[PDB]
């Protein structure tokens, strides 16, 4: 037993990592099969990042203008394009340590490992959510642009995030890897309003759930309580309404606990209106809400990948 | 920016996992040269668990009934041997990704990454620290036994820990990897008293550090203390007396944020008699004692490995 925020093995990440440089900006890219993925700004200086013009910046560049190097064997590039925020380095050499993958575009609330990387290379990995208002709070510093964000079932890499910037705020953004931005962000030095963030009430749930299966189980309690009727309560607290398929993906915890969904709710409901009271849950004095309903079955049932 | 319970990549590790059966136990082993580590309680049922004579019962086992398997792979034992808790099973066939390592035995309030397996695959990373008191709050399910525990230093894996007993109280117990347990523990499935554990107060001062680094500076005040009167105090609260070796170890994260040790024990003091009246550091509202002065440092400057 015991429950903890755990990222995925980064093994079959950290073989596809290289260092990208471009004039002199160095980031990371992603390297599967015969392309380089990496964010579109390594054409930029800091003084380009304040407005820059991507497409007549990349019009100045040629392939031999990109340095990509893969722990110490140097790519040859043969071909260069951008795709939204990315830019893709067609090289000469597949990259023999391509896993299976998948590129998808992740849901908020949805979580996920980053291998943070530095000159290509891996120094950490950790996991977090997509924030409801498509931010992340991340471990990022200058050169970490291009560290990727994927979860991985059995075999199969899914990537869902390149890192592209630092808000002001000192929260992170970044896109897919089609170099679609998540939420309203763009790739340009400016002020940038990320939502009115909210609490992922679901993965709140699966958390009450996964410390009721570790014997944490004080903040049980005899109310019941309705869908319209807790939303309200959520409302309040700036929790994401629950709907009946938020219900529905808690329904295996809600079988293994003997606790009904909207009893679960009833005791959520009194945690936010009464506060915690300097208890603990799972050694936490807050509500977590980084652990989705697959993350805490995942971790109770002890699922495997390789 | 940002600070995240970063754990190292775990590449280097995942190559070196294997699935280790002996009659109806499994669990996992370190593959290494041509020797295979694992806990020596593989040998035993969970009747046999209550009291076992391992030397006995050593005797009885052939090498054929160690079943090694290595992904998709059988590896062939062509001996078997015991070092105090830990089975060496002699294998046909060295690791081809045996990376650099060395085994080193670790002191108490240090930390090191766990590689989570269940048979042999890999299933998630995270960041521990070994407790004053010898334990580790991990993430273990039946199985899980064989798990390691290791650093990186460069491009040399420093294993430290393996995986032996989930204690009745809910937290695990293991050994370094020439099978010295850490702590009183033993390899019996018996009712054992883990010590008084206590709050690591040089990795709580080295987290209100990257607190600082991170812009979280509300703690900080213009009050004063000596050692000897901080530790009047850390006594109260059953957080380990701060040693000079402690005060020393902080000094270049004193130096980066201009805020003397002493200055920041003052913060602690405060913190500890009025605690954090709902406020949080780092998104925490606890204070955190699994960071060390090191791990800080290494996060906060972007150290990589190869
Ligand atoms: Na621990």
């Amino acid at each position: 037993s015991g429950f903890r925020k755990m990222a995925f093995p980064s093994g079959k990440v950290e073989g596809c990592m290289v260092q990208v440089t471009c004039g002199t900006t160095t980031l990371n890219g992603l390297w599967l099969d015969d392309v380089v993925y990496c964010p579109r700004h390594v054409i930029c200086t800091s003084e380009d990042m304040l407005n820059p013009n991507y497409e007549d910046l990349l019009i100045r560049k040629s392939n031999h203008n990109f340095l990509v190097q893969a722990g110490n064997v140097q790519l040859r590039v043969i071909g260069h394009s951008m795709q939204n925020c990315v830019l893709k380095l067609k090289v000469d050499t597949a990259n023999p340590k391509t896993p299976k993958y998948k590129f998808v575009r992740i849901q908020p609330g949805q979580t996920f490992s980053v291998l943070a990387c530095y000159n290509g290379s891996p120094s950490g990995v950790y996991q977090c959510a997509m924030r409801p208002n498509f931010t992340i709070k991340g471990s990022f510093l200058n050169g970490s642009c291009g560290s990727v964000g994927f979860n991985i079932d059995y075999d199969c890499v899914s990537f869902c995030y390149m890192h592209h910037m630092e808000l002001p705020t000192g929260v992170h953004a970044g896109t897919d890897l089609e170099g679609n931005f998540y939420g309203p962000f763009v790739d340009r030095q400016t002020a940038q309003a990320a939502g009115t963030d909210t609490t992922i009430t679901v993965n709140v749930l699966a958390w009450l759930y996964a410390a009721v299966i570790n014997g944490d189980r004080w903040f049980l309690n005899r109310f019941t309580t309705t869908l319209n009727d807790f939303n309200l309560v959520a409302m309040k607290y700036n929790y994401e309404p629950l709907t009946q398929d938020h219900v529905d993906i808690l329904g295996p915890l809600s079988a293994q606990t003997g606790i009904a969904v909207l009893d679960m709710c009833a005791s959520l409901k009194e945690l936010l209106q009464n506060g915690m009271n300097g208890r603990t849950i799972l050694g936490s004095a807050l509500l977590e809400d980084e652990f989705t309903p697959f993350d805490v079955v995942r971790q109770c049932s002890g699922v495997t990948f390789q």
